């Protein structure tokens, strides 16, 4: 039932867009989308870390994004 | 029911680029319009859309009065 | 859902000043104006959309008719 | 479900006054009128409703057996 | 689940004591006297039911050797 | 996308006894070697064993690069 955030977050992956991903304790994590299924989002940098999508309030891109729909 | 309040609710508010806060439940205030939504997130469009988790949403108030 | 139907209704068919404490500890007051299964729409200045997630309890300001 | 229902039936009941802590950390206070499988209703000067989403940890005042 | 409920159930069987740590930070401390799918029975100092989804950390106060 | 990327992951820290630090949503910090888990829980050892529900990780973060999933 993802009709828009799975291509919403596959845009962020396929173009590399750096994003910030606040968590629901106010915490700021950064980086860029790699890969991500129902229930994660693994973010990279200096390791890939896995983001539990319970945990996220809000993926904000670094730049505007333009949407396909369809990915 | 659901959605059948919160689909034509945040519906209306898409259509009418009706300006709203949307209020998390760390306290936190977003400000801008409803570009889309689906079952799970809403994207909230100013310099960038961005996706917020329904999940992470305390309340949706529009800045000002909306019809049915 | 069991309870909550009948409870929310008589709420909002009665006008019923209630408060809705969040699950951070903030609290709502207003009116039930209508709800579904996930949220519930609460008057005053305008109508704000709760979603039922984030509410911890609901307080009518009266008591309320059984159940 | 097999602890949670008869847990909560015994203390309706009984009656037996109980502190339920919110997530939050808030306590409330009452007796259980009421539950199913989403919330509780509490009883003092109003029967407040309380969503199970939002409970810490039910404690009861006194030793209750199920 | 296939770690939970025997991880729950050998606590409970051996009556270890446990640390319960809420997402709130708050440490509950006791025995598990029972659990069921959403919620276990801690008792002891203090006796209560607790939900899992308040739940962040099961510490048990010496390790647990699974089945 | 991603088809279970969560398992595959996990298995990868937990075979290779991959040091972690798991993140709570009250921002707690936990440290470990991923021990075993399941759909629900993460058993998480070393200075302390403990079990962490999955409701309650905001992420999990390899104190080292993990192979490709
Ligand atoms: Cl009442
Ligand atoms: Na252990």
């Amino acid at each position: 039932g993802h009709s828009l955030q799975d291509p919403y977050l596959n845009t962020l992956r396929k173009e590399r867009v750096p994003v910030s991903i606040y968590l629901v304790n106010g915490i700021k994590l950064q980086g860029q989308i790699e890969s991500f299924d129902q229930f994660v989002i693994l973010l990279k940098n200096t390791v890939s870390q896995m983001v539990y999508k319970t945990a996220i309030s809000t993926v904000v891109p670094s730049r505007p994004v333009r949407l396909p729909s369809g990915d």
